[PDB]
């Protein structure tokens, strides 16, 4: 059978290059790299390079920290925490502002924090279906701790003005976080043009293994660690590294960020390709701005069929989507535009054999 | 060259069989378990099939949970903070009872709780080198929320009365946690007789990779995630599962249970073969108690040559062992009557020639 894969903002598939390069690290280069022993030391110039990729990849400066994760949801966890006890409890700057958009482990947290007695107003998106940084403006107060816009929204792909809500942060003097786990491979991210305090990312959106993310801590922020036991990552974040993954993520970061041109000129081609194919079809609308939008991602409503049947189809054709009432399509650099035809062919097709309403 | 490991308490070696059973899904199967379509739900029997082998690799019930986490320090920061949420600040009861020999994720955490202004005692280790129950009872109060005791000691290898301790904490009421990681593939571990209602441990100390662990919550207990997002794990450990980790982890614990007979009768034995034959040198002695130990580990002292040397010594002949002013040496079931015989000459051959004082 040949299979469809158009679920990249769900996860994505390893790059070989990347299994290949950890292969060793999960066989016989096995060893603790907190051990003072070859075992040990042994492993100490591939984890050198694996960061030293990560800095390039978003622009870090050596003076900052990329400290490894286990995953995005992690790097939520800990900066939302990290700062409410440092900001919120010890300088009484007990106000947060966020957006409805993001990821459920920013917002599920938040709520946590709510229930704590902190107050987080969660910005409403407005009908171009992005943020302006005037809104969070009008939000920040002088209690506010921290501001957390993610970058690129998962279920529709628009890209936020972290640039311009950075410079607002940074003179008003207030942390800065972004969740930039979609912007990844997609579009250059660059976090001192951001004026970013915190980063989040997680490397299976990358093509990197899932259960590995990391945050990007600029130089001289505090954050309490999440993980207390402060041996590994500078004390930030606790427990024996996982080395095969470290490595991974690092030449996933490389060639996520060589791929750039190639998934704005090609993947981002093949989107609109697709795009526009499909919406000649009736009674069909794509969900959100068209302009301001990574160049993977298409979310794509159709008349009175739920998403979901749609999507149920697909999948007994072998081809994989997401929902977002309507259909998420995200593609990646592994895709052809044979592959593209014949979405096209099979999503008109169910889309017929599904209209005989009744 | 031919080298030797003798730090398996550090970390240890991945078996082969189950870096076999992690390949497959760090190739063609890397759908998000989440997904609906065949890419995730195709992942569904394995994922089954290696929770299946955790449960009853800790005799855990079908109506417990045991929820994935990246590592035993994960493990053991959810269990602190979450029964600091849900005892300290909601139900009152401020203290905590745990020992000075817990690993720093356990003992650090515990620092900042008390910095945070919650109450904990740290057991002093008595002249055996273990605790005794009835040192919890006397520091247990009425105000205690959760006791944390380790099932064995990383340095020493020395097995506690986790089985009384279980008791005490059942006929009064309060929350038990055991930080077992030591204790898997070495001894049989049973949450049951243990009555515990946490127990922690990590995948790379029974020969499956780094970046993965375990928290066995027993049924009822409750404990506010540490991970928020409450999507997966029961809404109780949010973040994209480590699919590959949590497959091969599964075998691990499954090898690991299945080669308790021999860890005790042959590895033991090498141990016990090793341990003897180094005691037949001038002045050393074990750090210790020589009865109630698991059967992998031996720490030994030495003169007034402190144990760094030796190790260095030991490293530059491509042996390697762990500090605990003393040396620990921990073995595995892939090392050989022929290692040992070895370990013990150039044990040997490296004191005489550490002696030379000036
Ligand atoms: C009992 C016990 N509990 C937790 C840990 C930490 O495991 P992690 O997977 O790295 O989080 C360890 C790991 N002890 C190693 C590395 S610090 C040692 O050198 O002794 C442990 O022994
Ligand atoms: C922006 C953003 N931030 C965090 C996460 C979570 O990543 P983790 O590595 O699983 O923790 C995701 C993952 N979103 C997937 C899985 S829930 C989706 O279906 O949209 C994300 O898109």
């Amino acid at each position: 059978v040949q299979r469809i894969y158009l679920d990249n903002n769900a996860t994505t598939r390893i790059d070989p290059k990347v299994k290949e390069i950890m292969d060793p690290f999960l066989r016989d280069h096995y060893g603790n790299p907190s051990s003072l022993h070859q075992f040990g030391t042994e492993t100490h110039p591939a984890i050198a390079e694996a960061l030293d990729k990560l800095y390039k990849g978003i622009n870090a400066r050596d003076i900052d920290d990329v400290i490894i994760t286990s995953c995005a949801t992690e790097s939520n966890n800990w900066v939302l925490k990290g700062v409410y006890f440092d900001e919120c409890l010890k300088k009484g700057k007990n106000h947060i502002v966020t957006t409805v958009a993001e990821h459920p482990a920013v917002r599920s947290t938040c709520n946590f924090l709510e229930s704590l007695g902190v107050e987080v107003t969660y910005l409403p998106i407005n009908e171009h279906g992005s943020i302006t940084a005037e809104q969070v403006r009008e939000a920040i107060t002088e209690k506010t701790a921290l501001v957390s816009v993610m970058w690129a929204n998962n279920e529709t792909g628009l890209i936020f003005p972290i640039e311009e809500i950075g410079a607002i942060c940074k003179e008003k003097g207030v942390l800065f976080h972004t969740d930039a786990v979609q912007a990844i491979g997609k579009i250059p991210v660059d976090v001192l043009k951001a004026n970013a305090d915190f980063l989040s990312f997680s490397a299976h959106k990358f093509h990197g293994p899932k259960g590995i993310g990391g945050l990007y801590i600029r130089s001289g922020v505090g954050l309490t660690p999440l993980f207390h036991g402060g041996e590994h990552m500078n004390g930030r974040r606790s427990g024996t590294l996982n080395v095969p993954y470290i490595v991974g993520m690092g030449e996933a970061m490389k060639l996520a960020v060589e791929h750039l041109d190639y998934e704005k000129e090609v993947v981002g081609k093949l989107r609109d390709k697709l795009e526009e194919a499909l919406l000649k079809i009736p009674d069909v609308m794509v969900v959100g701005d068209r302009i301001h939008r990574v160049p993977n991602t298409t979310l794509v409503s159709v008349r009175g069929i739920e998403g979901e049947a749609m999507l149920w189809d697909l999948n007994r054709s072998n081809i994989a989507a997401s929902t977002g009432t309507a259909i998420r399509l995200s593609l990646s650099r592994f895709n052809t535009e044979a592959e593209i035809d014949k979405t096209i062919e099979v999503f008109s097709q169910a889309a017929v054999r599904l209209r005989n309403i009744s």
